[PDB]
């Protein structure tokens, strides 16, 4: 297995990868066989780490997780577009807080109910560098840690509510952290 510390993208046991922090050597991702992977962190900044797919689609994908943040921490499928540049969130755990936004729906899909928000995010890192851009949320409303997850019917979703991707850049099965501390196992598949 690899250790991964400094940010980074690439492919692992025939998956992508992408690790990301703004507090290098307080957050670690091991990647593991298959699509699977871990991650530990201690006190740490901003981190999202996942394996996945460099160019995201309307893929409908399984995954099997182990989550143990102490603090605020998501279980997220996690992707970006350009034109129009927006990031976009499945969020199916988190821990202290459940993340939210500007309501703009509901979807239910993979026999779960999701509260659709849209937030915007001002000089934040971005694909393309420091951008201000959109969010695009779908958060479960009561958490789980293994299932299925059909993207699609979240894109269609959130085009019915008025929110509209771009052309595709990554899109993995993220854990992502803010200033706490904690462990996960995340294991993907199409």
């Amino acid at each position: 297995d690899t250790t991964i510390t400094q940010n980074q993208t690439g492919y692992d046991n025939g998956y992508f990868y992408s690790f990301w922090t703004d507090a290098p050597g307080t957050v670690s991702m091991t990647l593991h066989s298959g699509g699977s992977y871990s991650t530990s962190w201690r006190n740490t900044g901003h981190f999202k780490a996942g394996k996945g797919w460099s160019t995201g689609g309307r893929r409908t994908v399984t995954y099997n997780a182990s989550f143990n943040p102490s603090g605020d921490a998501y279980l997220t499928l996690y992707g970006w577009t350009r034109n129009p540049l927006v990031s976009y969130l499945i969020v199916e755990s988190w821990g202290t807080y459940r993340p939210t936004g500007t309501y703009k729906g509901t979807v239910t899909t993979d026999g779960g109910t999701y509260d659709i928000y849209e937030t915007w995010r001002y000089n934040a890192p971005s694909i393309e560098g420091t951008r201000t851009f959109q969010i695009f949320w779908s958060v479960r409303q009561q958490k789980r840690t293994s299932g299925t997850i059909t993207i699609g019917n979240h894109f269609d979703a959130w085009a019915r509510a008025g929110m509209n991707l771009g052309s595709h850049d990554y899109q993995i099965m993220a854990t992502k952290g803010w200033q706490s501390s904690g462990s996960s196992t995340v294991s993907i598949s199409e």
